[PDB]
C-alpha cells in the first residue's frame, strides 16, 4: 500500500519521515 504501508503507517517508511524519510530521506 501507500498511507499504511505498514510504514506509512509510518513504521519508518515516513517514521516521520523515516527521520526525514531517512528510509527515503
Amino acid at each position: 500500500a501507500g498511507k499504511e504501508k505498514i510504514r506509512k503507517k509510518l513504521k519508518n517508511e515516513i517514521k516521520k519521515k523515516g527521520r526525514k524519510a531517512v528510509i527515503a530521506w
